């Protein structure tokens, strides 16, 4: 990939679309915006549950 074309498609595929507003209000609206995200970025974004951070960060590493 990137094997996803939209942030929304990517999040849905990893079952984290519950965090879609968190990504948009932090101005991350394309796949290229997310490639270098860290657990610190997620926390600051309000995504703090560790298994969810892991789900998201593992997915990006898997691209
Ligand atoms: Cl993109």
């Amino acid at each position: 990939g990137i094997p996803y074309r939209t942030v929304s498609e990517w999040l849905e595929s990893i079952r984290m679309k519950r965090y879609i507003l968190h990504f948009h209000s932090a101005g991350l609206d394309t796949m290229e915006c997310v490639l270098e995200l860290t657990a610190e970025d997620l926390t600051q974004m309000g995504i703090t549950l560790p298994g969810h951070q892991k789900r998201i960060l593992c997915s990006i590493q898997g691209f």
